[PDB]
């Protein structure tokens, strides 16, 4: 539990340093990142190098006390650069090129931009690799945002093509796997094959998930050049990269794999006004404060991609410039959020930035500091948050680390994996129906019980799991199911689960596929929906509505919901159950209370906007409403704030 | 009124193949369709051919009775022939190519794509022109499908500048006729002539029609070279293609010309989702059967376009992939959509597909048969389809071919033409106007007052019709006005006729042109609006009220209809009326049930969702709607279905 | 399970009378009722008697070998004897006398009137309480209707004075039992006390609740006179009264005591479109059927006041003629409304009438046969009806009688008291609050859940149901709470329950005052509310809202259910609970589902317009909805209907 913020001391005179140094410390700030976009004030001209502003702002920190997180210039390269090596431009789907000017300016296919960044980073980590005040390196900064991941030019193709071979060994085998008989598509060589943007119509499928599926391995590779290089020069300093809300483009956790901590980036009123996902009412009720999941869902997904290592990079603390509207988040928020994220087990919650910029293109987005330099509101929400932490420590009897160490693992498991987002997205079938949103959803009504949730990759180890929801899980491995054949606690698996052969094909026997030695029925045909039709639903464990999709099924299984023509909604028994409609929060919520019973899970129907969430003895309580609302555990003594939970406010209880 | 399937040998193994031909024969399948997307599997590299397949593939379905369709396989070509012709790809509108990777990827105007056509449908033709399964070929495979027949590319503007000095002579003829004094566009040769595509804003009407015009007769002659090579080699065969619903960018009477039969294909569920023609209303309501007219209106325009012989190639059986919401036909949806083609005069119904593909584009498009070859739900209603022609024809004492034989045509025509619709759609001068959703609200109307009707052409000969209506003839050539003046039936002239000569100017005598001699009126000026402004209607006829188009029209004739101001909206006398407003459903039913009068004919306004259509002595009655309806003719007794029309239900009744 | 008729020979030519009961055998039907408005036919003038055509009616009845209900004429006195007795004759509340002219002209504290009716009865009971014919007696006809109980006349007064005196002893006690301290009420005696209408402004309520009380045993009273008369001279007939749907003005339990069957007159469309109960939606929705509860609500209702005995004497056959819209029911309704009555343990359903008639008030009043003697749509209907039983007897191997003597009552059991009803009534304090409504709200969550139920009296033994429900058992007498003390069943003690003492007084220890040793709460104050404020609930057990009624309580009980302020909504452990606040119909099935759950019932969240019932193996299933709807019970076959229970529709099915 410790706070952190970004920084750039290239942005502002060196007679600025020392004072805002002390002025971190005074407020409670213990780690301080820099310099993952100072490329241009590094080598302004190939060959000509300038290290003393960071020789100097290292040192400044590191007296201080603050530990510095170092990011990698990678992000932004300078024009010099550019202009030497123009096949490291990428080209968006409609055949453009994305040009310098902005930032993320390379397609990470590119070999000649891979070795100027071997160069730079070897550059770097040979000289402040063992640097006392560096504790830790951000790779590049948030890969794929604005769409960067899938790229569209020369170099893309090139390592398409080579991946393809790897993966295939002979077009035949890929021919066959990808069914390109149909409307004669079969390839006499890899050579053949084109990028799938720019066709006359609708792309194969299996063709959009392998150029997905290479897009996101190229992300890996350029992140893993990265990581060896800081392995060899930076021992023991945690290797981090910043991830995004609401972004799906590579396999975050396939890249975690090469790391020590996920970190994230959260900006909640942002992502409330942008996000599709969200309904009108939501966007006018959350304004100031964002969807209770919307930090909640990605803290517990990123916790999974860093192995139990979870940051937050980049903390929202006051109004930012990028989303359509920018609203002031509401007084108390910041504190919200940061104790939000320690409630979902983040070490270490960094804001963003220091210090409001006057120039450049978000020179309107909030900073501890205003532009002028004196403090603006996440300020005093920071110093009260630090306040907090010393107090709820001294009451459990346990110092800073001890606190950070506290479990952090829920007893359900929500599996999402980053491969059946994309073969969902490639053919939702229903353009309702998003693999996300369904996830979200589903995460929503377990938190409006009351429950602490881990979310899981597909790999993951399942025996510390109590009940165990797979949302959608589209292609199921054939050591995924050995894993669910023996899993010994409560299994749901959601619609679409088991729908889809690696290689984009309908299983043999249908869906879902290997799933049905466990949960025998048959999907017959889909009810692919628009959001004017819900049918209604019945049933054992409740009523209302399904929308969006909506399986025709046989099966023997006893059925806990149906719809009006008796067609199976859930089914299953003991400890196995499928769910083959996107059924409702009502019916979501009663589904998963009577799951959780047989799991020996208790549940709770919280107030609206309040959620909770536990870590050990610690129980943390959140009101994301506009009204007062009373929340009081049962066997537990107050530590910090009230039994009458404010607006946009917190409350944290130690169990007796 | 027989059935079949559309079927694909080559993406199943040869052990089906068999048990294939005779689950068809059992279902009472007579006719299925091979070959049309199989160059890749006929010739994988340049001169290997594979042929086998095929050969064995037609001696298999011969030996169980089946009469195939085969397809030329030129809507897809494979990628090495397009790595061979790279002038063969077209663009789009924004100037991209249109790449392989999916289907239909050539330009019309590649002469390079041409002999290669010649060359597969020359060795095709030769090979398989006299095998006695083979009854009749489809040209290539839904011309124009993806928006393919305006293509952007240096073939089309080279193909473009020849048939406008075909057209006009001299260039100094053709600025005359575009008038391009008009903002200097002048041209000093036809080489200077550029295609309309990214101008900087409107380009010329006259240079966008002329376009369309050339682009469509590119598919005549696409077309054309394969009619003919078919005509040599496979005499006796009958040639058809399968056009589409919604879909205006080619003359689809000119194609027919050189072809035997008119052939579509009916995705009601499909179009009623995804068209902006329908309401929201529309949209909810008929979610599970399509719109009452959608299938409706096309069979009458492609019996028009088939000179008598209209088929349905391709049949929704389920659900399909391409919409964007894509749900469930009603139980017995696809009886009632087999049977509504029969009472419109179709002689043949071809599903699509036999087998869903467990691969592919299409991969969740519903068949006959489900991936695993066990029955879907279209099966079992084909079959009853089959056990009820043979029922009707013993009930009223025909044989098969008789059956077929019944006459088919309404005394009600409506003229639809191509040239209108885009002319019309090249400048709606109220974006709420449509050429398309003009006629097709006017065919709803006549539809609901229980009309059978024809759709023709503008050359169609009108003795046999009664009742004749031109909803929006934008130009009359002189040839039709002399048809016009000595038609013996009634006249009804919608908006717009007359308003254009043959190269987009306003006539000498202003609108309507060529008809006011015949109805002397003068369409002074146009009142264009928005949806939100629908001026009151009065008169002798009626009253409601106009949207979207309101003339302001000078006229002695008398007037059935007015606005509020007196101006007129329908006036006429004897048996000559012009409508000059774009009167509402209401209106439209009350002056066609006038007209009807004058004309002879009855009417019935009958319940909402039922139709009704007669072939000779026997009437067809469907039910469109949620609920049973009662639906009982006077002087005929019932043969199949019942009086208490249910839900999505047909009923046949024979006259006394 | 047998079929009725209520019959008017009186009203037709005695050429008639053989033929009426000839078809009425063929039909099915088995009793009939006569006589009950027959006085001025018996006697047109004082002293002159006409027997013979009931001499001869009963005859031609028992000949067919139908079994007679005879009802005593004392409902419409004749006006010679109203002319007799000016007395005898009721006031309204405003004061005015109710006079002759249509029906039920007496007060039934007017004993001149009783000894007129003493006379009759006896006349009658003596003439024919032996004839062969005679199965039964119907006293009077529907006490209380059109409000007739409470009656302001000077016989009212004299009763009201007389009962107030052997209650209280001196007017002492009295005026200490009303609190008559309050605004200077004390009394000096009892002749002081008036009636409680046209006082300034609100009368006292224990004086409205003892008049309540007084007036209901004026009912028992005339009753128990009848019932002496026909015990004595009529012995083995079974005496009966028909009671009526969504009437308490008088104690149905109490009259009942002296009575061997309780019978009441079930016109559900009538009901539906007349009742304020009914929202806007449910007076639409089920329009033609009634509201699903309607009847089940009285059936189980009157079984309980019948002491396991239930006919229905009165069933609507089709329109009538007294509610404010009068629709024709659902194709399949009287056949609906029959078995529906049978599956809550009816022996018997009657209609109303068999002929309807040319003349009078109720002229417009359907029957099984048209005024015109052909027969009408529930001629048919019965019949079918008739068939069915037998076959379900058949199938089951019971005779008639065993069929009937199949078991009825449910293991939940909801306790209605009218005394409460009255106390509830005569003071809401939310004008949006009425005890009838709350008690038929919970019995519709319960129905809606699939339970079979009871409703009992509050001195009703309880150690045959295994989930108890009291939803506003206002005052709890010594008695009732040491039963409570010791049941070993489930409790749910609803809102206001020991709230008033037995003579209108709030308890010292104040609500839920002789329940608070079992379920130790404590009623601090009420929030009584309108309809536009429905606060937020949430909790354990669910989330919605409460309205209406919202108590502010202290306990250290557990809450399964809070509002937002934290206070206690629904409380208890074990198997005790006590509900607050009047929760939605959500939570209402919610919180129920749980207690089904402690108390070892099953539950199962039928679909929409969807009811079941069970007589030991027997499974009654009912479709009150406009569209076919699955119901398919686990462990049993088919006998009657079918699993696709259509609209309006049945189906029976029998246990495995
Ligand atoms: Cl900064
Ligand atoms: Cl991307
Ligand atoms: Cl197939
Ligand atoms: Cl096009
Ligand atoms: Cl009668
Ligand atoms: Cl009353």
């Amino acid at each position: 539990m410790k706070l952190g913020v970004c920084y750039y001391p290239e942005h502002w005179p060196k007679s600025r340093w020392v004072e805002d140094a002390q002025h971190m410390r005074r407020i409670g700030i213990q780690y301080v990142r820099v310099g993952e976009f100072s490329w241009s004030t590094i080598e302004p001209t190939p060959g000509e190098l300038h290290w003393e502003w960071l020789d100097e702002s290292l040192d400044i920190l590191h007296s201080q006390g603050l530990k510095v997180i170092l990011g990698t210039p990678t992000a932004t390269p300078p024009k010099w650069l550019v202009d030497r090596h123009p096949s490291m431009l990428a080209k968006d789907e409609a055949g453009r090129v994305r040009g310098f000017g902005s930032r993320r300016h390379y397609t990470f296919a590119s070999l000649e931009y891979r070795e100027e960044c071997r160069r730079m980073v070897t550059m770097m980590a040979e000289r402040y690799g063992h640097h006392p005040a560096v504790a830790s390196w951000q790779t590049d900064n948030e890969y794929g945002c604005h769409d960067t991941v899938l790229s569209y030019a020369e170099a893309d193709l090139a390592a398409f093509r080579l991946w393809l071979a790897e993966k295939y060994g002979t077009v035949e085998a890929l021919n066959k796997a990808w069914g390109n008989v149909f409307w004669s598509m079969d390839y006499r060589s890899f050579d053949e094959i084109e990028l799938p943007n720019l066709t006359v119509t609708e792309a194969n499928p299996s063709h959009r998930l392998d150029f997905q599926r290479c897009c996101s391995d190229q992300v890996v590779a350029f992140n893993k050049l990265q990581v060896d290089i800081l392995r060899e020069h930076s021992a023991g300093r945690d290797l981090v990269h910043n991830y995004m809300g609401f972004f799906t483009a590579f396999d975050h956790h396939k890249v975690g794999q090469d790391l020590d901590v996920a970190s994230w980036d959260s900006y909640p009123l942002g992502s409330l006004d942008k996000e599709p996902l969200y309904t009108e009412d939501e966007k006018h009720t959350y304004l100031r404060v964002g969807h209770p999941d919307a930090g909640a869902f990605h803290h517990d997904l990123y916790r999974g991609c860093g192995n139990g290592r979870l940051w937050i990079m980049e903390q929202q603390p006051g109004p930012v410039n990028w989303a359509p509207h920018n609203p002031t988040p509401a007084d108390g928020a910041v504190r919200l959020w940061t104790w939000e994220a320690f409630s979902h087990g983040a070490e270490l919650v960094s804001y963003f930035r220091w210090r409001q910029a006057p120039f450049g293109q978000e020179q309107m987005h909030a900073g501890l500091l205003r532009p002028d330099a004196q403090e603006a509101e996440a300020a005093k929400e920071a110093t009260l948050v630090a306040q907090e932490v010393k107090v709820l420590a001294e009451s459990i009897g346990l110092d800073a680390d001890e606190l950070m160490s506290l479990p952090s693992a829920g007893k359900v498991a929500l599996m999402f994996d980053y491969d059946a987002c994309w073969s969902l997205d490639i053919q939702p079938q229903s353009r309702a129906y998003r693999y996300f949103f369904w996830c979200y959803r589903m995460y929503e009504a377990m938190r409006e019980l009351g429950l602490s949730v881990d979310i899981v990759p597909s790999n993951a180890p399942l025996d510390m799991y109590e009940l165990l929801v797979l949302p959608a899980q589209a292609h199921i491995t054939p050591e995924l199911q050995n894993r669910l054949n023996s899993y010994q606690g409560v299994l749901l698996a959601g619609p679409r689960t088991g729908s889809k052969t690696e290689t984009y094909q309908i299983p043999e026997n249908l869906a879902p596929g290997p799933l049905a030695s466990l949960l025998p029925l048959t999907v017959e045909r889909v009810d692919a929906l628009p959001e004017h039709t819900q049918p209604a639903v019945s049933g054992r464990w409740g009523a209302g509505k399904l929308k969006h999709w909506h399986e025709q099924i046989k099966t023997e299984l006893p059925c806990l919901l149906k719809d009006d023509g008796g067609n199976p909604v859930l089914m299953g028994e003991g400890r196995h159950y499928y769910l083959g409609s996107c059924i409702d929060n009502t019916l979501l919520k009663a589904s998963l209370a009577k799951l959780s019973e047989v799991a020996g899970l208790s549940t709770y129907y919280l107030p609206k906007g309040v959620r909770v969430r536990e870590r050990g003895n610690v129980i943390f309580a959140f009101n994301y409403s506009s009204n007062t609302v009373v929340f009081e555990p049962q066997n537990a003594e107050l530590v910090i704030g009230s039994m009458c939970l404010g607006a946009a406010d917190v409350a944290i209880w130690k169990k007796q």
